[PDB]
């Protein structure tokens, strides 16, 4: 369960809603309990740091749909047990559907 998606960190940085609000086009790598931030599938394949924290926790994620936010359509909001919080844009309604059920059974 892996594949890229456009992440925008809403609060990442202890200040109220994060210091930056980018859309980074990151590759994503589902683990247990585990997600991977790669710049792609040979990035993670190999292990190269593609940022600070690469092995973030996705233990008790809480998942929301974005059907239309703003300009992106679909996204979703996904909030970690670790405090952290994302906004996670897929290509499609199935894609989006996938990442959601793959996240919900962790």
């Amino acid at each position: 369960m892996e594949g890229f998606l456009n992440r925008k960190h809403e609060w990442e940085a202890h200040n109220k809603k994060a210091s930056s609000r980018s859309w980074h086009n990151v590759y994503c790598v589902i683990n247990n309990q585990e997600m991977g931030f790669y710049k792609d599938a040979k990035s993670a394949a190999s292990g190269i740091p593609y940022h600070s924290e690469v092995p973030v926790s996705l233990k008790e994620a809480i998942c929301e749909v974005a059907l239309d936010y703003k300009k992106k359509k679909h996204v979703f909001k996904l909030r970690l047990s670790d405090g952290n919080e994302y906004l996670f844009q897929a290509k499609d309604d199935e894609e989006m559907n996938t990442w959601i059920q793959a996240i919900s059974s962790a």
